[PDB]
């Protein structure tokens, strides 16, 4: 893919904390610092299965990698 999914994920991120912390760092938990909860990543991956059409699951996957936009920003690449 091109740089506008790792970008795009990643703004998509911060806009989603509605925050300029992920932005930067690429480790900050989405979930330890409250940022996140749960229903954003119902949000990030409506844009993720669009500009990304990812098939992430959402029942009960690995929080852990949807806690890390690094974790996420490669469960994206290793999506497409």
């Amino acid at each position: 893919a091109d740089e506008a999914i790792k970008n795009g994920v990643l703004d998509i991120l911060a806009d989603l904390t509605g925050s300029d912390d992920v932005k930067k760092n690429l480790d900050l938990n989405l979930f330890e610092t409250g940022l996140l909860d749960s229903m954003g990543t119902v949000q990030l991956l409506l844009e993720l299965q669009s500009q990304f059409g990812v098939d992430a699951p959402v029942s009960e996957f690995d929080r852990k990698e949807w806690d890390t936009p690094n974790k996420i920003i490669a469960k994206v690449e290793q999506a497409q």
